[PDB]
């Protein structure tokens, strides 16, 4: 079972879910985590539904290098200052010195924009829609935890170049709304578009859309995922380049962007979902959806009996297989069925069907629903459809949780003393924000400082999520910011973040 | 168009076909190449179909750290002694030294094995087996070529650890079997199974099972793929155990195998079926398998006749769709097609589907092979079954030629001067062989005044070997024949 309680202690309670459900083994590497079968599998359904969708709309897969030269990383200055500490060097090959240190890419920005500007001559040569699953590293100072804040992760990044804003912007927001569709439709979990403020904005960008999830349990938000508009930033400090056939002669900039999702996402679906049993699998992503254990093996059965057990429980395996539903029959004769039971909750299958010798005879099985716990009696020839029907009212019913978690934790504070007492009371907050830099700072250096939360939680201030497209309440004309000094430019997203 | 023949200069050749091509682009960091979505289209398709294979093996696909420590590197010795010099080791995190610096991973098996022997408790815990699709470094120092050589490149790397050895045993020549249907059944290139010798082994197992193929235009041949048997050899130094089921208080080592196939897989179809007109696509792995262009499209040419000649593309399109047929429609405006003629020859589109005014209204169209250059008129109504049968006629068609090539140019020598003499003809040759590592550094010194070094001992040999026969140094007797020959 599991010994930790979710509402208590979370970061055990965290560790002994990715463990106990076989997601994640440790490493001797502070950061590094490995990801077992059943987190890998979790990716392969995210990258199978994200595939799809960019294929779509033009994007090709590739893979390029690792290794970044200094001169390359360091073309965009505002790019390379921002990630200069965090990026780990290649500095010898076995005991020979390098001549010059190579970097690990921590984004492929300087690996990718050189051959773009070797394959743009002409107009025709745009636009240019590449994508690639591959892992990059981060060496960040910041406390690691798996999937959420690894220095290794395994990520899409996507980078288009077009010959106009037009093109870039549309782009920006249709990637944003397929990451939304990956959190929201796949993994049950609502989340929040926005924009970034101009301090959290990625460096050497126009504008960078997001979207943020909440966490209940620690009351803090996390980003799945970015849409970055890099402008011409990177397009000038790489020269790629084209003449425009209108304006005869002259050198165009193109546009280019840059969005990314990591497999923080599977880290999210196990702190909204996840419950005192284990890790909870939307169906939609289950490695397993429904899993089938023999019950009631006596010793006192038959060996042909036991056989036609095993022969109803693979007919039910058959039955859900041809019908799209990803089926697992757990026929180890080396485990209890009460092992199985704990075993596959721990992992989080939706559905668990029991089929034991009485129900054979009386052609029934068992259905139990792993998000609530309902044991369900279904006729035999029903299996097929009771079952389907089961598996999309989990998903259902992990999104609706989960979104009426987010609408009664994420409201709206005008003043600072308001923001400060909803914030400490384990909620984000829409404020109105000046939209400076200075500010944001003040406002994490304050929440911090007028903290107050149980005894023993560390300190911890509030910091930017999004600027949302939709906020919850309209800018009254002259409010001033929270900070009373500046006029306010729109409601902004805080709270506390990891 | 290709400015250099395969003929002459190969190297050449080799560098305007796969860029041409659009496979690779180069890079300011010497080995590493970039590989652009046509060649990254072609180790999808081998994915797909290695990744269905060892599902129904029972292995699962995972990741695991690219990082590895010092420690636990260094925990199998003869392991780590091989691999020493072509390690990349990160020592800096922006500009703050490591306390100790860590390695990237040229091989993950001082990777994963720690986490084997947590996760093998007792006999239950037995057979583990798991795979990952990621890439890998190994510094190399001779001179890199895109595919073939590289300092970085993606790769599977299967390790699956069993209670007995007849188990590990049996998956070897599994992996190995479905390494040669990558190669033959999808890439239709001929392989040679067999066994490293001592000296080519991989360092840390007991034997290494390897397919070889031949690059007929350079005379040397690859490898194209290995599945070792790393034994106990690296159990004993995880501690990677489970208690004896019989003895109590005996423990017992797991037996171990690691198998992988790399991306030089492209390369080496690149090497075989590449012509002088540029790549040459097996069907089965091409991305696009038939490309439908429209020609005849002049300027007087009416917009409603051009309008309908565009519609009959697409119908081609919609039903070679309904047949599972790989197919793009290039109706691009700003591209003649004559220009698309020579593109999608040089990307090695297999069948290339033309479409003008004279033939759409008297119902036909023009097929063109790639690997052939023949001309087909199709009427419309055989347009999926003809189309298919040729595709399977130039899948078939790029096997025999190969495997023609491979027979004529693998022949059986007997003693040192005839063995050199075939070698230098762009030959490998099968040789009696004594099997000793010194006598391997010798052939290698001696055939190169390069070298001829062991590629395998093959599973079939083509001749058998008369007993009392000795190698081809003399002082010690003949224990298998082995395939030589200069190599990559
Ligand atoms: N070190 C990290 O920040 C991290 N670690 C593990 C997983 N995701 C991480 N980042 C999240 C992230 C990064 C880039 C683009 C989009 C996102 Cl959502
Ligand atoms: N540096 C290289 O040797 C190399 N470079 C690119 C591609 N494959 C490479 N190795 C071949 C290889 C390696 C391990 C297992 C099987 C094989 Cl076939
Ligand atoms: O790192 C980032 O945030 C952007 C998005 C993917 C590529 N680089
Ligand atoms: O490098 C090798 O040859 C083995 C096989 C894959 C993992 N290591
Ligand atoms: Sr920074
Ligand atoms: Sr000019
Ligand atoms: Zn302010
Ligand atoms: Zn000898």
């Amino acid at each position: 079972g599991l010994e930790a309680k979710k509402e208590e202690n979370l970061a055990d309670w965290y560790s002994q879910v990715i463990t106990k459900s076989e997601m994640i083994e440790y490493h001797d590497i502070s950061g590094c985590y490995i990801l077992r079968p059943w987190a890998y599998a979790i990716w392969e359904a995210i990258k199978d539904f994200f595939d799809a969708e960019i294929k779509k709309l033009g994007v090709e897969n590739c893979y390029f290098p690792m290794f970044v030269s200094q001169s390359a990383l360091e073309k965009e200055k505002t790019h390379v200052a921002d990630f200069a500490p965090e990026v780990a060097w290649v500095t010898r090959s076995g005991k020979t010195e390098l001549a010059e240190p190579i970097a690990i890419r921590p984004t492929s920005e300087t690996v990718m924009y050189p051959a773009y500007a070797k394959w743009v001559q002409s107009h025709r040569d745009l636009p240019i829609k590449l994508n690639q699953w591959c892992n990059v590293v981060r060496w960040e100072f910041k406390h690691p935890q798996p999937f959420l804040r690894t220095r290794e992760f395994l990520w899409q990044e996507g980078h288009s170049a077009f010959a106009t804003m037009e093109e870039a912007a549309e782009e920006v927001l249709q990637i944003l709304d397929l990451y939304a569709q990956v959190y929201e439709e796949l993994l049950a979990i609502p989340v929040v578009k926005g924009r970034k403020t101009e301090k959290e904005k990625f460096a050497g960008g126009d504008y960078t859309t997001t979207i943020e999830a909440f966490i209940s349990a620690s009351g803090r938000a996390i980003q799945g995922g970015t849409s970055h508009h890099l402008g011409q930033n990177f397009s000038k400090m790489f020269e790629i380049v084209f003449e425009d056939p209108k304006i005869p002669g002259e050198k165009q900039f193109a546009y280019q962007n840059s969005w990314g999702l990591t497999t923080r996402t599977i880290g999210v679906m196990t702190m909204v979902h996840g419950d005192n049993m284990g890790l909870v699998l939307p169906p939609r992503v289950a490695c397993v959806q429904v899993v089938i254990i023999p019950c009631g093996i006596t010793n006192a059965l038959s060996e042909e009996d036991k056989e036609a057990l095993i022969a109803k429980c693979n007919d039910y395996r058959r039955r859900l297989l041809s019908v799209n539903i990803r089926v697992r029959a757990d026929l180890r004769d080396n485990y209890s069925p009460g092992w199985k039971f704990n075993h596959w909750e721990l992992k989080g299958v939706p559905i668990r069907l029991e089929v034991g010798p009485r129900d054979m005879k009386s052609c029934q099985f068992v259905a139990v629903r792993r998000d609530t716990g309902e044991k369900l009696t279904v006729a035999e020839n029903e299996a097929e459809t009771k079952l389907q029907a089961i598996l999309e009212d989990i998903q259902v019913t992990l999104f609706t949780r989960a979104s009426e978690d987010l609408k009664t934790h994420m409201v709206v504070a005008n003043t600072m003393e308001d923001f400060q007492k909803i914030l400490d009371s384990g909620k984000i907050v829409q404020i109105p924000f000046c939209g400076e830099i200075d500010c944001e700072d003040w406002i994490k250096k304050t929440t911090a400082r007028d903290q107050d939360l149980e005894p023993g939680a560390p300190s911890m201030g509030a910091k930017s999520l999004c600027i949302p497209f939709k906020p919850l309440c309209e800018l009254q004309p002259g409010a001033k910011c929270v900070c009373g000094k500046n006029p306010a430019k729109y409601y902004t997203l805080f709270g506390r973040s990891y």
